[PDB]
């Protein structure tokens, strides 16, 4: 894997792209083959490709305003090219305040300048429930 | 400063082995006497467990799940920070049907590096929080 300081720079940019709460900014640090997989595996939530995320995050980020990201724990394994972030998110929607918490497992690419794989344990009800309901709305 | 990386890694290995062994004394041998456990997410408000609390828990729990298996999916070790994360999948048989769980478990080592000092654990907490205390009503 890449040197620790190269990986660490990517890890920091990943976090600031998330905190920036824009689709292009967040995806800037994905590799081209990067995927996101919701945990636990038992929930059977389909993998998200980079393209899936480009289509999904504009509406999702528009729904949640005043987004703030609290980084509670960062664990960086430079010899393995891996990291974990525990993050707490807060936002507003018309349905009131919004909160989530994420245990996000990251793999860096070999060059070390991108995130190549994400596995994420979080409250997935929005992508599990509310999103089959948009598929049918644009279907209608 | 943190313990030697090599010792932390060995403690991580032993912690996993004590978990897999599915006995109270075997698993808690790798917890410091002051070790605490915190169920994640924080929004669930589950009170911190002391080591003593956990010593009362694990006996009847481990007694109720048979053929316990522990599969280690991901280990992320930050030796400079004296921390690690494990992603693990567990299964067991119970008289009510099969048990499955998955755990994103954040660990901190003690100064010598031969014990885990602090645990924060994202997992399905329903059995511990809902099923086990229905047996607290039984005792009384
Ligand atoms: C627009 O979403 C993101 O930027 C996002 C970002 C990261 C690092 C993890 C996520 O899980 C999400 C997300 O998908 C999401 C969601 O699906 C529902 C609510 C809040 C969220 O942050």
């Amino acid at each position: 894997p890449a040197p620790a300081e190269v990986q660490a720079a990517t890890l920091e940019k990943f976090i600031q792209g998330w905190a920036g709460w824009t689709p292009d900014g967040f995806l800037a640090n994905w590799s081209e083959d990067c995927t996101q997989k919701t945990l636990p595996f038992s929930s059977g939530v389909p993998l998200r490709t980079r393209a899936d995320t480009e289509k999904l995050f504009p509406v999702l980020m528009s729904l949640m305003s005043n987004f703030t990201l609290d980084i509670h724990n960062v664990v960086h394994d430079a010899p393995q090219g891996k990291a974990v972030i525990y993050a707490l998110t807060k936002a507003d929607t018309p349905f009131g305040p919004y909160r989530n918490e994420h245990a996000i497992f990251l793999w860096f690419n070999e060059i070390g300048d991108r995130v190549q794989k994400i596995e994420e344990m979080f409250d997935a009800v929005v992508i599990q429930e509310f999103l089959p309901k948009l598929d049918k709305y644009v279907a209608d």
